[PDB]
């Protein structure tokens, strides 16, 4: 009985991911998000440890959902005749990174450093749990405005982490690496790093660097806003045309621009409150 266990609120959004409603856990008034996904619209199917056919996101969220708060938590899930229903964490107040950047324009590098660091930690946590997100972008990052903490959402395009090639991609085109565009194949970590490069650019420039496939393939980064030489270098490094020329997570976090990051709470008090 999910209809009586959660008090359904307003529809927050809908699209290829399905339909996401605002919710309240009747048990303790905990703010939740209720996600509906039709079985026909499900591309990747997964298997629970107890052996049960289920949406891949459920499998992935289970592997990542622990104490760490850089990833959104799967609280529960139900199966309906023609759909699955996911119950998720909901911060409040909240705003995603896309709306935040849209509203504020390009971010100050101190703020972008904090946000980007937190994303890196979240992505690093996912890969540790054997999970690849495959659609890292502002729109899939929630900001806990009160705590200054960022959270990864939407693992519906994700996959089990592996060391061999991926030949399928269902993330956003303009966030996809040139090797996907050219060869329809990529590797997990190097492709994630590319999208992280796209993400960082968007934070400090207020917009995406590449619009068309030809721009992605060319890999020429033009900066439309004032950005420090350190940050430009890190961005151009993440956006190296050859995957093996891109930095590891460790190299990104050891980068000179990545130093002296603010704490999430400091971030909130300075940039959010
Ligand atoms: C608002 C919220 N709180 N917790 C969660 C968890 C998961 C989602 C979520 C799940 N699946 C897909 C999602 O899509 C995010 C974007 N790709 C699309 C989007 C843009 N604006 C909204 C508003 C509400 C839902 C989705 C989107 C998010 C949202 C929330």
């Amino acid at each position: 009985p999910l209809e009586s266990q959660y008090q359904v609120g307003p529809l927050l959004g809908s699209g290829g991911f399905g339909s996401v409603y605002s919710g309240i856990r009747v048990s303790d008034n905990l703010p939740v998000a209720i996600k509906h996904v039709e079985k026909d619209r499900i591309s990747d199917w997964g298997e629970l440890p107890n052996g049960t056919r289920v949406p891949m996101e459920v499998v992935l969220l289970k592997k990542v959902s622990s104490g760490f708060s850089g990833v959104i938590r799967l609280l529960d899930w139900f199966e309906r005749p023609d759909s699955f229903v996911l119950i998720l964490e909901r911060p409040e107040p909240v705003q995603d990174l896309f709306d935040f950047i849209t509203e504020r324009g390009a971010l100050q590098e101190e703020l972008a450093r904090s946000f980007f660091w937190q994303v890196l930690e979240a992505v690093r946590h996912c890969h540790n749990c054997g999970v690849l997100h495959r659609d890292i972008k502002d729109e899939n990052i929630l900001i806990d405005l009160n705590r200054g903490e960022l959270k990864l959402i939407d693992f519906g395009s994700g996959a089990l982490l592996k060391d061999t090639v991926y030949t399928d991609f269902d993330g956003t085109r303009v966030y996809s690496p040139p090797e996907w565009i050219r060869y329809h194949r990529y590797h997990g970590r190097s492709a994630a790093v590319w999208s992280l490069g796209i993400l960082l650019y968007d934070m400090v420039c207020g917009d995406i660097p590449f619009e068309h496939d030809e721009e992605i393939i060319r890999g020429q980064v033009f900066f439309r806003q004032r950005v420090s030489s350190e940050c430009q270098h890190l961005i151009r490094w993440c956006l190296a045309l050859r995957p093996s020329d891109r930095p590891t997570f460790e190299e990104i976090q050891n980068h000179p621009w990545m130093q002296d990051v603010l704490l999430p709470q400091e971030t909130a008090e300075i940039h959010l409150h």
